[PDB]
RNA sequence: GAAGAGUUCUCUUUUCUUUUUAACAAACCAUUGAACUACCCUGAAAUCGGUUUAUCCGGAGCUAGGGUAUGGUGUUUGGAA
């Protein structure tokens, strides 16, 4: 299976947060399994994204997509730079 | 409104003139006119919303709420009656 469909899983049924200051705050607390970051990602930003992710570790996804496939793969209609999951639900993501 | 003047067969509570406030200094300031202009914090937006005369803006963080800065040929005064 795809990521995708995984990504439509982990939606439909589980846990997640959309967007940096939110990733952030889940990195923090502990709570993120698994960050997705979007393929053009700021390079600064992905750097960052992956110390806090091994702070806490937490996996981190570089999967290929820009900001737009990976708002448009959540299934919104806007622009996607970094997803977190606290929750797989019913997917086999982890 | 006031002071003076013009006209006045008739009419005209009339017509005309004067009724000013600098550099500089201080405190405020989007109030009273012009800002959500830029930035920050909280928060996390699809039933998408905000918004200009001009359609641009937002999960790279919208709307909203509260802040910070920029400051006069603005205000209140000193100067200054």
């Amino acid at each position: 299976d795809t990521i995708n469909a995984k990504l439509a899983l982990t939606m439909k049924s589980g846990k997640y947060v959309l967007g940096y200051k939110s990733t952030l705050k889940t990195l923090r607390s502990g709570k993120a399994k698994l960050i997705l970051i979007a393929g053009n990602c700021p390079p600064l930003r992905k750097s960052e994204l992956e110390y806090y992710a091994m702070l806490s570790k937490a996996n981190v996804h570089h999967y290929a997509g820009t900001n737009i496939d990976l708002g448009t793969a959540c299934g919104k209609l806007f622009r996607v730079g970094v997803l977190a999951i606290t929750d797989a639900g019913d997917s086999d993501i982890l």
